[PDB]
């Protein structure tokens, strides 16, 4: 692997690719990965990171970065914004696609819970160059899931930032995520798409990936639930069933 760089509205976005043996033979897929909210593009216990190293055992090539204003990249996660990151992702895509080792057939998108809304938006919005889509959690329902949380924390939706534990999230959020809906803009997507929820995940229930598959995607989508999984699939076995059903979905 090797840690890759890319500028976009001035600033640097800070990542990684993962490129295997196969590139030399031929033009190689890519799985290109999206973090969540406060997530980064290791996420938690290596899971991204562990997932790049599966696919390239496997031939498949990764780019993983963090978004602005998250992990190592240039600025500050109060600026952060939804309709940023989806700017971002598609800015993500037109790299990809600009690298000769990386056969532009087959690309595919990952997404990990807020990540996930961002992959499904990009996809829907440039279906024929995404393959395969890979959402993990998906907070389809975000909106809803923040608005939850205003009524039982009382934030005070007034103020410039909401302090969530030492990430600082700006007003700007919330405006502009109340104006995305999710499910319309990921609708016209018609690849295969992969869902992959865990089943006692607390912060987006795992319902909500039967929306994505009743309002966007029907019979193209395949539902794996991770039984007793936390949002994050912090567990070993959870783990390695994640990573399975992601190569055996992309080989």
């Amino acid at each position: 692997q090797k840690a890759i760089t890319l500028t976009h509205r001035g600033m640097t976005l800070r990542g990684m690719e993962h490129i295997p043996e196969k590139s030399l033979d031929e033009k190689v897929p890519a799985v290109i990965l999206f973090h969540g909210f406060t997530g980064t593009k290791l996420e938690p216990h290596r899971l991204f990171l562990k997932i790049s190293r599966a696919l390239e055992k496997q031939g498949i090539a990764s780019f993983r970065f963090d978004f602005l204003g998250s992990g190592e990249s240039d600025g500050d996660f109060e600026e952060m914004t939804v309709s940023k990151e989806i700017e971002e992702a598609h800015a993500i895509v037109d790299f990809v696609k600009r690298d000769g080792r990386i056969d532009p057939s087959h690309i595919y998108l990952l997404g990990l819970s807020m990540g996930g809304l961002v992959a499904s938006v990009v996809a829907g919005e440039r279906p024929n160059d995404v393959a395969k889509l890979i959402l993990m959690a998906p907070a389809g329902n975000m909106y809803e899931l923040i608005t939850e949380t205003i009524r039982q924390e009382n934030i005070d939706v007034t103020a410039p930032y909401f302090d969530h534990g030492g990430n600082l999230v700006g007003r700007s959020f919330l405006e502009d995520l109340q104006t995305i809906n999710v499910f319309e803009r990921a609708k016209p997507y018609d690849g295969p798409v992969l869902l992959i929820h865990g089943t006692e995940d607390d912060v987006v229930p795992h319902r909500v990936s039967h929306l994505y598959e009743q309002l966007c995607y029907g019979s193209r989508a395949t539902v794996h639930l991770i039984e007793g999984a936390n949002h994050t699939f912090d567990g070993h076995r959870w783990e390695t069933e994640v990573i399975k059903t992601i190569l055996g979905f992309v080989s």
